């Protein structure tokens, strides 16, 4: 039958708990010196801390270069007249001289770094070890974190101040920070998934500071690389798994990560028609082509349970004779392929909040998470199970979403919700 198929794809209370601890199981094993580098989640510390020290969550570095003429941003969050909060913002362009332009990348960098150098220092923001973000614009008429860590070393002096700084979640943290102070959790679910929290300072073995808090990279997309949740795969995802260009690699993105959430109800659909549950057992030369159902449709699905006519289309389009049934066959696909990613979300996210809980403890976590991705922007059942889920698995924590501003990315969306925040 039918019914019987899909349910493989639950994931009962238990199952999810599991999940969810397996889960800090493998965050600490990243954050774990003695095993941060052979472990699976990476875990990887950001620096985007703050500390006593002076350090705040807002502090950047944008570093803008392209042409003949490269200019770099400063921002640091402050207190004001008042203790209110604030955002300074800092520009400086720097110009490359017609020797070093027309030089090698060694050179060029050697000259920006020296840039940096003197920039840092008539700002009193020498050895602070902030944040670097990268841009690059295009002069029109009328690695370089590699080579810049380079020519930063090169120097002879004291390697600590910048401090990479190029992952998209971090800047939807951040990102978010600056409209809600209370962000402390960044998350990126759309084509691949990863999430970032604010870490203890005294948990992350590799910094040397203990006092205060860290943003971490988790990318936990890793997660399960190490069997972690060979249990609860399916013989689909393992097609799927099996069949990329990374095999046994990023598993449990492989889960959540819409890059492949078409590909699954794809394989789940194929399944059935072969079984003689679905199309009279006869599918399409289309249908049977990897890639060839695409996420878009999954949500142009769920967005309406009123009519089947985009399910139709869709199908129709695909080169098949949909039936009244067989349309409620392939809506319960998606529904149970999406909810099933999205419950696996909600495992880890909520491990990560949990996890944040037991840190600070006191009665009830009023914690905001930024989101951003298209998975959990363009599927409304996604988000609306995945919210639930995750608010029913953190007892006592007050859990606000809230999603990343219009149009930008990584230190792009950075240096502009901040420039704009400035202007006030
Ligand atoms: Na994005």
């Amino acid at each position: 039958m039918v019914e019987q198929i899909l349910a493989e794809f639950q994931l009962q209370e238990e199952d999810l708990k599991k999940v969810m601890r397996r889960m800090q199981k493998e965050m600490d094993r990243g954050l774990r010196l003695e095993t941060h580098e052979e472990a699976s989640v990476k875990m990887l510390p950001t620096y985007v801390r703050s500390t006593p020290e002076g350090s705040e969550v807002g502090d950047f570095l944008s570093l803008d270069l392209g042409g003949t003429n490269f200019r770099v941003m400063l921002v640091k969050v402050g207190e004001g007249e008042e203790g209110q909060w604030s955002v300074k913002t800092k520009h400086q362009m720097y110009s490359i001289p017609e020797d070093a332009m027309t030089g090698t990348a060694e050179m060029l960098f050697d000259y920006i770094s020296e840039c940096i150098s003197d920039f840092l220092d008539k700002h009193q923001m020498k050895h602070k070890k902030l944040p670097l973000g990268f841009t690059f614009s295009f002069p029109v008429r009328h690695n370089v974190v590699g080579l810049l860590r380079d020519a930063i070393k090169r120097r002879g002096d004291f390697e600590m101040d910048v401090v990479a700084m190029v992952n998209d979640t971090v800047a939807t943290m951040i990102s978010c920070y600056y409209e809600d102070h209370q962000c402390e959790v960044g998350m990126i679910v759309g084509t691949g998934c990863n999430a970032c929290y604010m870490e203890e300072m005294q948990n992350v073995e590799l910094v040397e500071g203990d006092e205060g808090r860290m943003c971490v990279n988790t990318e936990w997309g890793a997660f399960g690389d190490s069997g972690e949740l060979d249990e609860f795969l399916l013989e689909y995802d393992r097609l799927v798994d099996e069949s990329s260009a990374n095999p046994g690699q990023q598993l449990y993105e492989k889960l959540i990560g819409g890059k492949y959430m078409g590909e699954l109800v794809r394989l789940v659909l194929l399944r059935l028609v072969d079984e003689n549950l679905l199309f009279h057992g006869e599918a399409s030369e289309q249908l049977r082509t990897r890639g060839a159902f695409e996420t878009r449709f999954v949500s142009q699905v769920e967005s309406d349970t009123g009519d089947r006519k985009q399910i139709y289309n869709i199908l129709s389009t695909l080169g098949l004779r949909p039936s009244t049934t067989d349309c409620d066959i392939v809506r319960r696909a998606c529904e149970s392929v999406s909810t099933r990613a999205a419950h696996m979300c909600s495992a880890g996210l909520a491990g990560v909040i949990n996890r944040m809980r037991e840190s600070r403890s006191e009665d009830v976590m009023r914690i905001t998470v930024g989101v951003d991705g298209s998975v959990y922007k363009l599927h409304p059942s996604f988000k609306e199970r995945f919210h639930a889920s995750v608010r029913r698995l953190t007892p006592s924590c007050e859990i606000t979403f809230i999603e990343s501003e219009e149009g930008s990315g990584r230190g792009a969306a950075l240096v502009s919700a901040v420039a704009c925040k400035k202007a006030c």
